[PDB]
């Protein structure tokens, strides 16, 4: 199982197999649907919220030039992100905002920068420095990107914040802005604690529900189906069977003599071989909705679909000489050197039960096993 | 079914769980967050030392010589605080006391943020770093183990004293600039706050989960009683701890008669239906200590007895026999009885003896008692 053996050698680092990956990628997508519909709703609140307290803050009657350049700079945006607004609520082309998540969330960091920019432009002071810490925490919203994804864009930007005051405003407020630069990076290390901690147990919640479904889904000693689906499954076969107008056939598969075995290998060894049974079984199982599973014990079925007679008669005559051929030693067979297998094999029609089947499937191997040792009655 | 599994199909949206899950929840989440302990006193520690170096930095000594040394007071202060609560925090015999003041010692790390800044209006000096705040904002969500609640309602105090310490100690000429700012950190906390949604809900999923995958899988079964994989474990174990102590195991194994009769007139569903009272009716009859009930497969079960004598065994087996037909399931297929009859086995195991050996004298004894009408007993 792929995903068992995942969660057992463990997935530190935050990275899976390159199919489990993908899987996972898909997993992230789809759930993070409703995560970008507030994502974009609060993006646009915020730079909202900008353009107001601007207006409200510098004076237009001394510095109008300035206002004017910082309130295109603004609606550019939100016109930008009214135009994105289309493409991640669309369940046609949410795979291409996969790619533009980070050209989306950069680009709005290039306006926060370019609001300050212009106000050393202009020779009016600054009256807020937190601006460049929130465009730096829009890298951390949960777009659904991976733990290196965000990182990597947060460190990007955090070099592009501080690149732009090196070169601009020299000689003027370098050691507040430096010191805020500073006070960021441990912004970034902060959110990166609780961030490493949300997509680590994201991915074992993740491993947890495809390796408890499978468990749930299949049997444990063998790979084969268990009780309790393999009745479901049956019904629904049977259902349609019914429903296309074919009958279905059944042969089931009985291992002979196993007290001999268990009592003179011993416990663990006596069915150890089990599992060889299920894979000669199963590579035998490969036609379209033909099935495979245990109904508990040292008893088999598995149901055959759009087949004749003389096909399950063939079938059935070379798994038995495949197990006869495994060659097993079985010093209590009173039909031959190694282990034995019975077989009995039945026919249903349409609107014929699961229990008319079986009743009519169980005494031909009863008749079989019993003064017998791998004969087929249907 | 599963108190865990029966958490996870009511779903836990607003993160919450049941008393008894919570408890066992929220020493989970201790127990897991010991590490995180260490990462959080070390930068509380290196953030403070880099305030104080930061201070002294530009802080002009000469002109203002009071102001630096009372915030230079201050900020020692909590590092002495960091100094005396460090020993509380990594003694593993005391690790109920170390975050036990997790909230107390966060909000002294905000206090003093403040305290380090209103000094500056004391003085008469303009600040420099109105991004000081923000950071005792941010370690409130700090992964140090506690709940979402717990972290939510704390930033949201934090926020308060941001807004009172500024409108009241804040004098009235850098006012604008104070409420923009903290305006702009009430927009920080709703962003960590979406992310840590994501990272409690995500969390407490796999608690469930887990604890459901690994008793399911390893233990239980789908409705019998315990796997037989783990039955397997638990008699190798059982026969090992009675031979060191030199005490017999007693065996029994329960068998139902005629099935085939059950099946093919009552249906699967009847048929699958009497394996579940079968099964509580068993459990229920198992109360003794060490005692091990388990589905082996199919239609036979076996029981394992740790310290008793045969007259016990004899007595509990044929009491349970007499509840079992007193239960009344209507099985006209029986050639024994009005009703289903069931077949009992039972075999003593010596020190020192593999269980082959009492495995097949206890099914001889089973066969026996098939043959001879059921409803019989041997050892
Ligand atoms: N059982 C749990 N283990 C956890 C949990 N959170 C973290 N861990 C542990 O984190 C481990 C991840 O590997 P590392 O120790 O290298 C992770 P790092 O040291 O960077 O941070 P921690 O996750 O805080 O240990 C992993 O072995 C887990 O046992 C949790 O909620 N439950
Ligand atoms: N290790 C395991 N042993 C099993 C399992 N299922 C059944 N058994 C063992 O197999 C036996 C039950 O099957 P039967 O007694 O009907 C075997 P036999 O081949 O003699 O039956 P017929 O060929 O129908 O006469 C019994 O010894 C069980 O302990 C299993 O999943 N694992
Ligand atoms: N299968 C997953 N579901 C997730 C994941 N993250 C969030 N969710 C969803 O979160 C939901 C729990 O919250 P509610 O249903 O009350 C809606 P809320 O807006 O509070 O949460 P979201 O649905 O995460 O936006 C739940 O339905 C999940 O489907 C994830 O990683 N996997
Ligand atoms: N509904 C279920 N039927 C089961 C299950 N396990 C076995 N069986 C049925 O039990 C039958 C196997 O034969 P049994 O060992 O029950 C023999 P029975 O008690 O009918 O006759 P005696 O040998 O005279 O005691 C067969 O019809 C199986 O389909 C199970 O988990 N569920
Ligand atoms: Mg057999
Ligand atoms: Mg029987």
């Amino acid at each position: 199982n792929p995903y068992a053996r995942q969660l057992r050698n463990g997935f530190r680092w935050l990275r899976f197999e390159k199919e489990l990956e993908n899987e996972f990628r898909e997993f992230l997508s789809w759930n993070s649907l409703m995560q970008r519909r507030a994502a974009i709703g609060v993006a646009f609140l915020i730079w909202a919220l900008f353009i107001v307290a601007d207006w409200m803050m510098v004076d237009i009657r001394l510095h109008p030039s300035l206002f004017e350049q910082l309130l295109g700079v603004r609606l550019g945006m939100i016109g930008l992100l009214l135009v994105v607004w289309p493409a991640a609520f669309l369940p046609s082309l949410r795979k291409v905002g996969d790619a533009i998540a980070p050209y989306c969330l950069l680009l709005i960091n290039l306006a926060v920068l370019a609001c300050d920019v212009l106000f050393e432009w202009h020779g009016v002071p600054r009256f807020t420095q937190l601006g460049a810490t929130l465009g730096i925490l829009a890298v951390f919203f949960p777009l659904g990107l991976a733990f290196w994804a965000c990182v990597r864009l947060a460190l990007l930007c955090l070099a592009l914040n501080l690149a732009v005051f090196l070169l601009f405003g020299g000689e003027e407020n370098l050691r507040t802005n430096l010191l805020n630069t500073l006070y960021n990076g441990l912004v970034v290390l902060i959110c990166s604690f609780a961030l490493y901690l949300q997509d680590y147990a994201q991915r074992e919640q993740f491993l947890g529900r495809r390796l408890l479904g499978m468990m749930a889904e299949q049997d444990s000693l063998t790979g084969l189906v268990n009780r309790r689906y393999y009745e479901l499954l049956a019904q629904r076969a049977l259902e349609q069977g019914a429903r296309e107008e074919k009958g279905v056939a059944l042969i089931l598969v009985d291992v002979d003599d196993f007290k001999a075995y268990n009592d003179h290998y011993g416990h663990p060894a006596g069915d150890a071989a089990l599992r060889q049974l299920g894979v000669v079984l199963r590579q035998g199982a490969r036609r379209p909705l033909d099935i495979a599973a245990r109904l508990g014990g040292e008893e088999f079925a598995v149901l055959l679909y759009d087949s004749e007679e003389g096909n399950t008669l063939a079938i059935a005559e070379r798994l038995r000489q495949a197990v006869e051929a495994l060659g097993i030693e079985h010093l209590g067979s009173s039909a031959g050197p190694c282990l034995t297998i019975s077989l009995g094999v039945a026919y249903s029609t349409s609107g014929m039960g699961l229990d008319a089947l079986y009743r009519e499937a169980d005494r031909a191997l009863y008749e079989a096993k019993d003064a017998g040792r791998n004969a087929v009655r249907v």
